[PDB]
């Protein structure tokens, strides 16, 4: 693909992330903790699940950036309306103002309604993600793989404000404490 060239500087909005996460100094990692990180309670924070927003809001343009997800076994990755529920239980779907992917359980899936099986050869260690906020297309793109693309969500109805959206994934295994990163530019 070529829209390296709208590349975006992302950052992690500490004020959304659930009280078990730890994001770094620079605003560009997140993990899971495996415990309370001694924040106090607001609307904003995610309450059920290890999720955080970056920072940036689009409303217009082309936008892309880079997550490394090395060696998690567990994660999701889009974008999202600002104003998605952040408390109690939810499925990840356009329906809900989401726009997303997903490794669990050594599988890929896209998060339609119901979700969608992804095909993938080479486990990604990089992802990519395009926004055309004004064509209604959110695309995912395999770095470790020469860029190829792995999902396409087109007739999006954004209805809002997006913010990129992460999770780091629960940590029951002892498998999954890696971190999400922002790759850079
Ligand atoms: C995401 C965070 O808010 C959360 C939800 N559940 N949990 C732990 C309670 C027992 C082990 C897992 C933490």
């Amino acid at each position: 693909h070529h829209h390296h060239h709208h590349m975006v500087h992302i950052t992690l909005d500490r004020n959304t992330a659930n009280s078990w996460l730890i994001i770094s100094k620079d605003r560009r990692q997140v993990r899971m903790g495996d415990t309370h990180q001694n924040v106090s309670d607001n609307k904003e924070r995610f309450s059920n699940y290890p999720m955080v927003l970056g920072a940036q809001r689009f409303s217009s343009g082309k936008m892309y950036w880079e997550v490394d997800v090395t060696q998690k076994e567990a994660w999701d990755l889009g974008v999202c309306r600002d104003s998605v529920q952040r408390k109690g239980q939810f499925s990840l779907s356009p329906e809900n103002g989401f726009w997303t992917i997903w490794l669990w359980q050594d599988s890929y899936e896209a998060g339609t309604s119901p979700q969608t099986t992804l095909h993938i050869q080479v486990p990604p260690c990089q992802i990519g993600i395009f926004v055309d906020y004004e064509a209604g297309v959110v695309s995912f793109y395999n770095i470790t793989d020469h860029g190829s693309l792995i999902y396409t969500f087109s007739e999006c109805v954004f209805a809002g404000p997006l913010r990129p959206f992460f999770n780091v994934g629960f940590n029951y295994s002892g498998g999954n404490a890696a971190p999400l990163k922002l790759c850079p530019l």
